């Protein structure tokens, strides 16, 4: 009983990391799939008996407890933004072929920088030194990587701007955000062509976020004129490390998954 | 000292319900302009002093808690959604120039229904009876009625499919819900092209939600087989109608305002 290609698929759909398991074994398919069927079943069963959360969502909202509690300010900006954004931000026309464009002059944001820009140099003017705020939302990139790459994906950026904007407070944030997820990291430098130099925090290959300490020459076409730092996290990436995902597509926003289980059931 | 429309303009952009101020007084502008500016300052302060959540996600996170503990499954679903959605929704080729096009095949979704019913679909071949199950998130409509219509939106939708699908309970769960939120509503028939009639829940003239029995003619295209009830819902307008806001662009996405209040200051 050599299982076909399409059959082994169907099995790795409905396996999960909790799973041991050999697909290969001689056991027929027929027998694999009813016994990963029935314990699929029953992680939903008991999703829906006493959790009921996504894990997304509520990924999100421990993320927004930890950088409230920690005095930064939550935004929610607009996922819709001009295609102004993405030349000014240093997207020569790369990732400039990312972009999900509508209608002739608008755009899905590919990240949350440019409106946090925005309203760093808005809040200046009101609040008191230092500046610290930060959103979680979609992001959206073409992409051709299907295993740690999504095209719909959850962005966190925390950024602060005035005093403490040194490599060692965001390094220190980091370190305390992700020791608050039990996410063991190690930081190595790399660099974009929209920030320059970055820290990219590492879990094993996978980069979880990229981090900038600025001034970098992009702050004067964005009004910024002040010592900032600031990070990009990846959500889905954070819940492959925690939950062992083989494939990012299993923590996506997805009618094909509900918290990694199959909903093919 | 008569105002100009743009000097008005301004001083509206400043102006919070809370503020007992008129603008005819015969003040000069530039007294106005510093007094609503001194206020608003002193209002972000305390938001960044004391609260920091953000207006529209804390009042996500308030609403799934509600759903999440009666029962509902939360989901998190593709933003970005096949194009041929829409016309399998009933939405002949009207709303339909209401749709954002993104790339030839695919849209942004201009309400959660579509993936809600693939949801329940395939969630009642795992879960018991009754199926329930929420969203909450943004939506996108091209619109031309600047007071209670936004653009890029946040929706909710919760449905129930199998037993209790009942028009009275339906109700029920709208009057648990705007109770829990403190708003007062009416119901009042209406009609729409994609479900056929509907259960609009008024807040005076502000449409706050339209609800729908099933079955439907509908429900065939997209494999539902079993009576449900499901209600959508605008946060936008819910925070309209809490914060006694003048424009929903207020309580909008946005860089322009943090919680109602103008970041132009
Ligand atoms: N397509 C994607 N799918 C899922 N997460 C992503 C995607 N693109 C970026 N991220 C997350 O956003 C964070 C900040 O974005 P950044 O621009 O640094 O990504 P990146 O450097 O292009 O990532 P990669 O090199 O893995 O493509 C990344 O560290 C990653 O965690
Ligand atoms: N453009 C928009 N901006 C903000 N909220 C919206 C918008 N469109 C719809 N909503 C909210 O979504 C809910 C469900 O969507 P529905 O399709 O019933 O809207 P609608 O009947 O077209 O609303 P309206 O008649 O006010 O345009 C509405 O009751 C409303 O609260
Ligand atoms: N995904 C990105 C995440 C980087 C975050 C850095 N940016 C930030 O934290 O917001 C503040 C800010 C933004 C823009 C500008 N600017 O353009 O001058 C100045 C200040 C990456 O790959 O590095
Ligand atoms: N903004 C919309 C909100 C209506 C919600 C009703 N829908 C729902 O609650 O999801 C379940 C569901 C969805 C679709 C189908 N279908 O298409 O057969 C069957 C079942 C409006 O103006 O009424
Ligand atoms: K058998
Ligand atoms: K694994
Ligand atoms: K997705
Ligand atoms: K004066
Ligand atoms: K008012
Ligand atoms: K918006
Ligand atoms: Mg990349
Ligand atoms: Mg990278
Ligand atoms: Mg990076
Ligand atoms: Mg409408
Ligand atoms: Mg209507
Ligand atoms: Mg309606």
């Amino acid at each position: 009983p050599a299982l076909t290609k399409s059959q082994t698929d169907r099995l790795e759909v409905l396996l999960n990391p909790k799973d041991e398991i050999s697909l290969n074994s001689g056991k027929p398919f027929r027998e694999l799939e009813s016994e990963l069927l029935s314990r699929r079943k029953k992680d939903l069963q008991q999703i829906y008996a006493e959790e009921r959360e996504n894990y997304l969502g509520k990924l999100e909202r421990e993320i927004t407890r930890f950088f409230v509690d920690r005095g930064f300010l939550e935004i929610k900006s607009p996922i819709l933004i001009p295609l102004e954004y993405i030349e000014r931000m240093g997207i020569d026309n790369e990732l400039s072929k990312q972009i999900f464009r509508v209608d002739k002059n608008f755009c899905l944001r590919p990240m949350l920088a440019p409106n946090l820009a925005n309203y760093l140099r808005k809040l200046d003017r009101a609040l008191p030194d230092p500046i610290k705020i930060f959103e979680i939302g979609p992001c959206y990139r073409k992409e051709s990587d299907g295993k740690e790459h999504l095209e719909e994906f959850t962005m966190l950026n925390f950024c602060q701007m005035g005093s403490g904007c040194t490599r060692e407070n965001l390094e220190s944030i980091i370190t305390d955000f992700l020791n608050h997820l039990g996410i063991d990291f190690k930081i190595v430098g790399d660099s974009c062509m929209v920030f320059g130099d970055t820290l990219d925090v590492m879990h094993g290959d996978l980069e979880l976020s990229s981090a900038v300490v600025g001034p970098i020459p992009l702050d004067r076409e964005w009004g910024i004129d002040k010592p900032w730092i600031g990070a990009g996290f990846g959500l889905e990436r954070l819940l492959k490390v925690k939950h062992d995902f083989k494939n990012i597509k299993r923590a996506a926003r997805s009618g094909s998954y509900y918290n990694g289980i199959s909903t093919n059931l």
